[PDB]
């Protein structure tokens, strides 16, 4: 099963009990965006993250009354469309604003259950995709492919270290391809325990296919109530890339140096085949749009795997 | 019966009647369509050789003076981007794209592959999270009749196009309509099947490597490369990657008798075998930009997986 989390009284983690943290139910979220929760019927706002004020321009309370209609009124009809009732919580819909206060923001919601989660982030307003997607298809075999996705994410984004993470049958993990700054430590060969990442975080990963750690050093910023009204229970923020990371792995990203973290999930069969990892020696924010063109590949990559590994089998 | 094909007409070639389809070679017609102009540069030295008679009116320039640069003083800036991306002995599939800012022209979309020795470069004029959405719809479609509606739906929302439709190919290569959306009036297609000789074996490979092709206007001219051949080989310059390149007359005329006036399929591709097609109509001319045929060409992309991820839930 899984322990309740810290702020319903449960035990803390150790590596005794790398398993059983409930990451998706945090109770908090990462301090470079905000989230809303909000009832899929009236549309009323039921949580705030405490830093919604900031992003929204918004008098605390004001949000904690009103209703979507209001507070977004040409939004708030597409996603009664986009989301309907009983759609999975996979299914997301984007949307950017010119919202008064913040030039122009991102909007990224999905529903679970009777709730919706609304994600603002800062954002903006060209054929790097175009010619990396006809690259990865070009590659003659899976090392070649795995060596070209890694420099195209590495040009893409200016991570610092970008890899190519292959789990093996017994979810020990395989760093088979590394495209790096010059002037860190090579992890190219390198295999890790299956404990680094734990039972519960790969399934999450199956579903929900891209997270990130924008700050190793950030702190979390609760949501307000931290238990939905609707359940008197935890809100579910798998589903959600503002989710506070892990404790457990902001310390070992801490441990290896790192001051931003993102990884794509490689779905092939229905099954986690490995993962693009990122990492950035400091922290950063990869705006939205940036991520998108991540989540593409992160497909592309998906079928490229599974033609590839069909012509050696 | 499978045969080799013919010469083309200019070398001599039959002309091609429905006896004789699998063996025209619409790989090599010498010619293009005219919303956009062909160069041809040799591979090491970017001599330019060859271009569509209408080169001038897109380039804003002389044929003898574009024929008597290299793309070097032609392209600075994208000369060595190019050299770098298609390098000697790659797959005539991979392609590079740019957008310039020409003089004359406006902008200009470049799309550049490299065939042997030979570079081809097609020059066509250039033009919010609606892809995304669709990505997500796609992927949590529940089976593969939803998969089919919502990426007809898509696509027709992204285009305009009076009708797109999903053919699917059954085992003897007859295709069938499987889902289909439409503009209002237009009659169904839905479940209707087509013999396998409309879309004959030597069509069926090319489409199985390059996988976009469009007819802007069924009644264009084609607009001749000049030279016709290649000066390098004294042969046919193959066209199969370029989209530029001009349709079969044989299926013009096809399209014409439906009424149709725009043509584009995209295909679909499953374990190496060409699956389906997203084929759309257009009943008048109808020029989609190069920047939206790239988000059709992510589609079918994403169709592929899709379409595989949908039909092993299924046994
Ligand atoms: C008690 C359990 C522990 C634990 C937990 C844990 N780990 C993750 C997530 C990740 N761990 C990763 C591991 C690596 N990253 C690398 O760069 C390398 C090698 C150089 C390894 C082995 C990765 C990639 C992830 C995914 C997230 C990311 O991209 O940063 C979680 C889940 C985090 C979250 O989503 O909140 C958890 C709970 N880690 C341990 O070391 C043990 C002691
Ligand atoms: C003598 C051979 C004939 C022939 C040739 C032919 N057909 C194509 C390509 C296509 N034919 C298609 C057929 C259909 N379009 C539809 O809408 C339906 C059903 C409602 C069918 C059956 C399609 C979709 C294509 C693909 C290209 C496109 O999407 O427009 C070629 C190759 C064309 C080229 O690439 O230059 C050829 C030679 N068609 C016949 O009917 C016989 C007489």
């Amino acid at each position: 099963p899984f322990f309740p989390p810290l702020y319903l009284g449960g035990p803390e983690i150790t590596t005794e009990n790398c398993e059983r943290e409930p990451i998706h139910i945090p109770g908090s979220i990462q301090p470079h965006g905000a989230l809303l929760t909000a009832d899929g019927h009236s549309g009323e706002v039921l949580q705030m993250s405490l830093n919604a004020a900031t992003f929204l321009g918004q008098e605390p309370t004001v949000l904690r009354g009103q209703t979507l209609a209001a507070l977004l009124p040409e939004q708030w009809p597409a996603l009664q469309a986009a989301l309907p009732p009983g759609c999975p919580d996979a299914l997301q819909y984007r949307a950017t604003l010119d919202w008064p206060a913040a030039g122009h923001l991102s909007l990224t919601v999905h529903r679970v259950g009777e709730l919706l989660i609304l994600e603002f982030e800062p954002t903006e307003a060209p054929h790097a995709l175009r010619n990396a997607m006809f690259a990865l298809e070009s590659a003659p075999n899976l090392r070649a492919l795995a060596e070209v996705a890694t420099q195209t994410v590495r040009e893409l984004t200016g991570f610092d270290r970008v890899m190519l993470y292959k789990f093996a049958p017994d979810a020990t993990g395989e760093v088979i391809a590394e495209a790096r700054r010059e002037g860190l430590h090579a992890f190219l060969g390198h295999r890790f325990p299956a404990s680094d990442i734990p039972a519960q975080a790969r399934a999450l990963y199956t579903r929900h296919l891209l997270r990130l750690t924008a700050d190793t050093r950030a702190a979390a910023v609760p949501l307000d109530p931290v238990l939905n009204p609707q359940t008197n229970a935890p809100t579910p923020l798998g589903g959600a890339v503002l989710r506070a990371t892990s404790p457990m792995h902001m310390q070992y990203l801490r441990n290896m140096g790192v001051g931003s973290s993102l990884s794509v999930s490689v779905v092939v069969g229905g099954q986690l085949w490995g993962l693009i990892a990122c990492h950035h020696q400091t922290p950063y924010v990869l705006p939205p749009d940036l991520r998108t063109t991540l989540e593409y590949l992160g497909r592309l990559l998906s079928l490229q795997v599974q033609v590839k590994e069909a012509l050696e089998h």
